């Protein structure tokens, strides 16, 4: 009954300002951003901050922590207004795919994880989804391609505390896995569906012309 | 429709024998799948370092404890089901008294809590309990039974850790002072039997189970 899309890109790459500019377009149009803020704060400490500052000590944890939060947020917004709308269409900023297969899975293969974790990770992952997640099967992506070089630079521009000490190592090997999983789809997942699911490519390495993309995209849907 | 049962008491109580001499059908805790994870020992992984694998080795604990039981009562004329301790003892008690031990930070605990709160916020409401049979005994009467179990990861547990689980136990069944997130517990009938030292526990039982 609605449609829901997932806005995808490596870090900084300007997922939430895309995100923004779409929200003032369609009455019928919202958004659910990342828990970010819970991330950040729980019970006075930072979650993310003590995964960038020891990552195979809160890897896992923060993993785990992100994802349920994101399940719950999303959960939460097709359950809200928009319910009643002729046109319902839900913007995702990021997914419990790009959670499982990008993220999560880089902090493994780069030792950030040992088979114990990561074994318990995809376990519960994949319970998680088995239940309440076919709601949130996606019917669409889109895709915000940004060059490592750039992301890395548009992280100072937000200057987030944290993110400030990320490599461009760090960055390519999650620009890679996005590259790989909805650029030349190469990349596979247990969840099948994803396979029939388009994908919109925009360009956004340098304001209206994406607009322009966007809607030709909604209306095939 | 179904009857509930949880079987509490610490750790090498009896939990087990107990279960089977009832078997009616018993759902026994998941230790097998604990103790493999991709050839290895998470339970053995938090005995041997906790303040580093108890949040982890609890989470998984408590996720394949509802799995299990889920599936399980997932249809006769008295039907009911025996659960190898519950959700409950693994939160106010096992995990609880880890965080009470530092062996678990704030950041930690208190996602546990966010996490076992939402749990059994959904699919946990068919897994309510009717009863709970108390198996009451010594801490050092369960450190005599662990080598008696000679379970090898189990050896290195000390008398002072059996006391702390065992005043949890006393404080929350036989006090009933140990309040926690889910109310109905508190109208919920508690048999507390003494196995410190064979069929005059089944005796009770019955009597037990029909005044539920
Ligand atoms: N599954 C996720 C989601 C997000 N992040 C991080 C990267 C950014 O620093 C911040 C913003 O999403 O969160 C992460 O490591 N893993
Ligand atoms: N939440 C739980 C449940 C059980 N155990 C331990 C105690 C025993 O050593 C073994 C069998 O229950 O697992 C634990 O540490 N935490
Ligand atoms: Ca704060």
């Amino acid at each position: 009954r609605i449609k829901k899309i997932s806005i995808e890109g490596n870090i900084a790459a300007g997922k939430s300002t895309f995100v923004n500019i779409l929200k003032q377009l369609c009455e019928d149009w919202e958004v659910v951003p990342e828990p970010v803020a819970r991330w950040c704060n729980v019970q006075s400490t930072n979650v993310l901050q003590m995964m960038y500052e020891k990552p195979e000590r809160w890897s896992f944890t923060f993993q785990t922590y992100a994802c349920l939060s994101r399940i719950r947020a999303q959960l939460a917004s097709l359950n809200g207004k928009l319910k009643d709308a002729e046109k319902p269409v839900l913007f995702f900023e990021r997914s419990v795919y790009s959670d499982r297969y990008i993220f999560a899975s880089n902090l493994y293969e780069s030792e950030c994880m040992n088979e114990t974790e990561w074994t318990i990770y995809q376990d519960w992952h994949d319970w998680m989804n088995n239940q309440f997640g076919q709601s949130l099967e996606l019917d669409g992506i889109i895709y915000l391609q940004a060059t490592p070089e750039t992301c890395l630079h548009r992280i100072y521009l937000r200057g987030r505390n944290e993110e400030q000490g990320i490599p461009l190592e760090y960055l390519e090997k999650l620009h890679y896995k996005h590259e790989s999983w909805l650029l030349h789809r190469t990349l596979k997942t247990n969840f099948d569906y994803l396979q029939e699911v388009p994908i919109l490519t925009l360009d956004v390495n340098e304001y209206e012309s994406l607009v322009e993309k966007v809607k030709e995209f909604l209306s095939t849907l």
